[PDB]
């Protein structure tokens, strides 16, 4: 089992968030009954997988987090135990819109003229930005487009500027977040009606 030597080789995706990985063997094939794959981000602790027979030289890993590297290592096991680790293979997630909005919305009065609000916000969540956010879009929505007010910012900013209000008008303001995959989720609308 410490003779067998595994050979990784390149994986490839098949769905979103997924990674193909295949190898070869090289040794006394007949000891071996299985592999243990493992994979981490490359970061936190590894995530190991049972493969219950010694034809199973394929596995898919699945729900692998976009915008990150990930480092796969196999080895083959038997009724010794664990066999060598083989050369790890790493390989880039490709990075996704956000899949949860940002956080802390808030809206405040303030900013050009006399019906101006400044939008608030931080990041979303580091597990849902699925990369580095580059823009955040802007949204003051009232019933008819011709009332709509949008802005874009920039990854740092956390703040936002609309001016020119109708009063009387009921707006949902949203804040989305972008990385270079594209703009992700909105938050929740925060309901803004100035008085008239």
């Amino acid at each position: 089992l410490a003779e067998v030597a595994v050979r990784l080789q390149e994986p490839i995706v098949l769905g979103p968030r997924t990674l193909q990985v295949s190898w070869t063997v090289d040794g006394p094939v007949q000891l071996v009954q299985g592999f243990r794959v493992s994979w981490r981000v490359a970061g936190g602790s590894w995530t190991m997988l049972d493969l219950q027979s010694p034809s199973q030289q394929s596995t898919v890993l699945r729900g692998l987090p976009p915008g990150t590297q990930i480092q796969i290592k196999v080895q083959a096991q038997g009724q010794e135990g664990l066999g060598a680790e083989s050369l790890s293979v790493t390989r880039s997630i490709p990075e996704e819109a956000p899949s949860g909005p940002p956080q802390g919305v808030a809206v405040a009065l303030g900013g050009d003229g006399n019906s101006s609000i400044t939008v608030s916000w931080e990041p979303p969540l580091p597990s849902q930005q699925n990369g580095v956010i580059t823009e955040y879009q802007i949204w003051c929505l009232g019933n008819e487009s011709r009332f709509h007010l949008n802005r874009s910012a920039a990854g740092w900013a956390r703040s936002a500027m609309l001016r020119g209000l109708v009063p009387g008008l009921l707006y949902r303001t949203l804040v989305a977040a972008a990385t270079s995959a594209g703009v992700g989720v909105p938050s929740a609308p925060v309901l803004v009606q100035l008085p008239s």
